[PDB]
C-alpha cells in the first residue's frame, strides 16, 4: 500500500521486545502507533496484579486513534507486546498535518477501525447465540484431535459439513454457516466447503 | 460548528416520524446518515423475532458508515426512530468527495468510530475461550429457568457467585467474572455482585 508506505516514511519505527509495554494506563496521550509487525494485547491491571485482556491487535492495526480527536487525554489502558513487535510512531500533531496533505491516510485509519467493528459485531447476539457458538467451537476442537484429523501447516484439518455440525449441536444449516464465518473473521479457522483448518491445535 | 454546517448543506434532510425505519438489516448500504434531530434505536432480532437493542444514537451521531470503507456490504442492524427525527443523508460517493476537499468532516465521523471501538466489548477469545463463554451463558440460562429462580421486571434473577458458576462449568471465579463483565456490557445480564439478572428470559 503506497498510502501506508508514504505514512511510514514519516514515522519513527521502534522495535519492542516481546511482553514489553508500549503504553501505560494514565499517561498523557500524544502519539499515534501503527503495528508494522507483531502483535499486542490491550489490557487492564487491578491493584492486586490481575489482568484482563480487552483486545488483541495485530499487524495493520493502529493504536491510540481516539487521542487524535480529543487533545489532552490520558491513556485508557496498558498496551503490551504479545510477541516481539515493530511499531511505527508519529505525534498526533504531525499526523494531523499529514491528514491535511493527504486525506487518504485518515481513510486508512478509519477503514481499519470499521473492519474491527464489523468483525466483532459478528459475535453479538443473545445468550442462546453465545451458547450455540461455544458448542460449535467445542465440536471443532474435539474433531481436531480425533484420529481422522490431518496435520496441516497452520493447525489440524478436518472434514465436516454445516449440516453435520448442526445435527451435533442442534441448530440450522444457516446458523452454523453464520458462526463459521464469524470464526474465520476472528481468524480462529479457515473453511472451504467442508474442509476446516482449526488453528493452533498441535 | 462550521465543519458540520458546510457538511449539512451538502446533504438532503428527511424527517422521520417515531417508530419509522431508517435502516433495514441486509439491504444494500450506499448512504451515510447523520442525526440532525431526534434519537434512534439500533437493533437486531433473534431466531424467533425478539429484539436486542444494540444501542441508541442521538443528534450529532452518524449512522451507517461501515459501508463507506468496504465493497458493497449490507446493513448489519436495523435502525429505528425512537422519537421523531430530522436526519441528513448523502451518498457514499458524494461524501468521499467532501473528504478529499475537507478531511475535517472525516475527522468527525472517525472520532465517533473511535469512541465506539474503545467501548466495544466481546472483541477476544480463541475457540476454547468461546466454549467456556458459551457454557457460562448456558449455565445462566439454565439457572434463570430453574424452579427456584425469582422474577424481576426485566427477566429472572438468581443468587449465585462467580465461584459457583466456575464449579458448574469447570473454570476459575476469575474467568467467570471476566466473562460476566463482557455479558453486562452486551446488555444481556446484570451482575453487580451475588445476584445476576438474566434479561428477557424465563
Ligand atoms: N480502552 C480500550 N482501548 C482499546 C481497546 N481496544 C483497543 N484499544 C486501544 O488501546 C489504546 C490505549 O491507549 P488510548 O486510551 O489512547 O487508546 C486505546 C485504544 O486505541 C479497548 O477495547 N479498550
Ligand atoms: N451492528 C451494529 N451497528 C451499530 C451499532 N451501533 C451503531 N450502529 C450503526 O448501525 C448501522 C447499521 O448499518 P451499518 O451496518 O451501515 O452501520 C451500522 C452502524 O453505523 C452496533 O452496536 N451494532
Amino acid at each position: 500500500d503506497p498510502t501506508l508506505e508514504w505514512f511510514l516514511s514519516h514515522c519513527h519505527i521502534h522495535k519492542y521486545p516481546s511482553k514489553s509495554t508500549l503504553i501505560h494506563q494514565g499517561e498523557k496521550a500524544e502519539t499515534l502507533y501503527y503495528i508494522v509487525k507483531g502483535s499486542v494485547a490491550v489490557l487492564i491491571k487491578d491493584e492486586e496484579g490481575k489482568e484482563m485482556i480487552l483486545s488483541y491487535l495485530n499487524q495493520g492495526d493502529f493504536i491510540g486513534e481516539l487521542g487524535l480527536f480529543e487533545e489532552g487525554q490520558e491513556r485508557s489502558a496498558w498496551v503490551r507486546a504479545k510477541t516481539a513487535c515493530e511499531v511505527a510512531e508519529i505525534s498526533y500533531k504531525k499526523f494531523r498535518q499529514l491528514i491535511q496533505v493527504n486525506p487518504d491516510i485518515l481513510m486508512r485509519l478509519s477503514a481499519q477501525m470499521a473492519r474491527r467493528l464489523q468483525v466483532t459485531s459478528e459475535k453479538v447476539g443473545n445468550l442462546a447465540f453465545l451458547d450455540v457458538t461455544g458448542r460449535i467451537a467445542q465440536t471443532l476442537l474435539n474433531l481436531a484431535k480425533q484420529p481422522d484429523a490431518m496435520t496441516h501447516p497452520d493447525g489440524m484439518q478436518i472434514k465436516i459439513t454445516r449440516q453435520e455440525i448442526g445435527q451435533i449441536v442442534g441448530c440450522s444449516r444457516e446458523t452454523v454457516g453464520r458462526i463459521l464465518k464469524m470464526l474465520e473473521d476472528q481468524n480462529l479457522i479457515s473453511a472451504h466447503g467442508k474442509t476446516i483448518v482449526v488453528y493452533g491445535t498441535r
